């Protein structure tokens, strides 16, 4: 089997991206944020507390004729950006992009933290980390791509997001028209849990490229590129009036500059990130401070190829009994 399913920039800075799932039967469609930072597949409910849904779409078991309760069964989980969701867990057939699985775990929110809340867009996260890091208790649960693994055509997703546009995930299949040249692909440790992989080096613009082992996990759950402070200075140090602000929380740059690409290592190819990938845009409206997409992992504790990163290539990951990751260009 395969699936293949569009997924959409929630707003126009590229934040996050939702793709619909059909949850139950009959199907109720949920917009998720579709994470490989994460193995956790929960979703806004009829369980939520009311004064912590403002818009989202709601998962109502009661209504789904394959739910069942996971008896016994919570979950909990505290994201790298401190939000939090918790709750219980149903049973229930869950279909992407055509791809259907039964009996996957789908964990109800009982409680959200207040981004959740304030995000209308974002109905719930699927996560697709490896299943060690999921956090139903006691009994641990499998995430949707474990779940269909054993389906699919080849053990393998594909994520292919878009520069202010939507972009596209598939399982089961490599989409060969979907990237320029080939596919390069390089080792993982999943003693994390994480897509965990070692970028071969930078360089910044035009400027000669730097070969450094660079650590960090690929995160499609994360808007921007946190890596480390020697790296993240070299860039914005070739960006004029750029400069790290601690009130802001990290680096912004005049709105008015030029920003230069940013190309990482993956092996002996290399992946370029256009510099209009690195403009988050003004810090509070009105702002002619613009926040740099660039950013410094050295309070996170791990480096992070999030969507800045990634929206810049064809990314495979494959679930093969050793797992790698695979970048193209786009």
């Amino acid at each position: 089997s395969t699936g293949s399913a569009t997924t959409t920039p929630i707003d126009s800075l590229d934040d996050a991206y939702i793709t619909p799932v059909q949850i139950g039967t009959p199907a109720q469609t949920l917009n998720l944020d579709f994470d490989t930072g994460s193995s956790d597949l929960w979703v806004f409910s009829s369980e939520t507390t009311a004064s912590e849904v403002d818009g989202q779409t709601i998962y109502t078991p009661s209504k789904s004729t394959t739910a069942k309760l996971l008896s016994g069964a919570t979950w909990s989980i505290s994201y790298g950006d401190g939000s939090s969701s918790s709750g219980d867990v149903y049973t229930d057939t869950v279909s992407v992009g055509g791809l259907t699985v039964t009996g996957q775990a789908v964990e109800s929110a009982k409680k959200v933290s207040s981004s959740f809340t304030e995000d209308s867009t974002i109905d719930g996260l699927l996560g697709l980390a490896f299943s060690t890091l999921n956090t139903v208790s006691p009994t641990q649960q499998k995430t949707f791509f474990d779940n269909a693994k054993a389906s699919l055509d080849s053990p393998v997703f594909t994520a292919d997001l878009g520069y202010h546009a939507p972009g596209t995930y598939n399982f089961g299949f490599i989409d060969t028209t979907a990237y320029t040249g080939s596919i390069t692909y390089t080792a993982v440790s999943t003693k994390q849990g994480f897509w965990e992989w070692t970028s071969t080096g930078y360089a910044v613009g035009s400027g000669t490229f730097k070969s450094t082992s660079i650590d960090g996990i690929a995160d499609t759950g994360t808007t921007l590129l946190y890596l480390p402070a020697t790296v993240v200075s070299a860039y914005w140090a070739q960006v004029s009036g750029a400069k790290s602000s601690s009130s802001v929380g990290g680096y912004v740059f005049p709105c008015s500059a030029t920003l230069p690409s940013f190309t990482f290592g993956v092996g002996s190819a290399r992946i370029v990130i256009p510099g209009d990938y690195i403009d988050f845009g003004p810090i509070s409206t009105g702002s002619s401070s613009c926040f740099g997409g660039i950013q410094s992992s050295a309070g996170i504790g791990i480096n992070i190829f999030g969507d800045v990163a990634l929206k810049a290539a064809f990314v495979v990951f494959n679930g093969a009994t050793t797992p790698t990751l695979g970048f193209a260009s786009k």
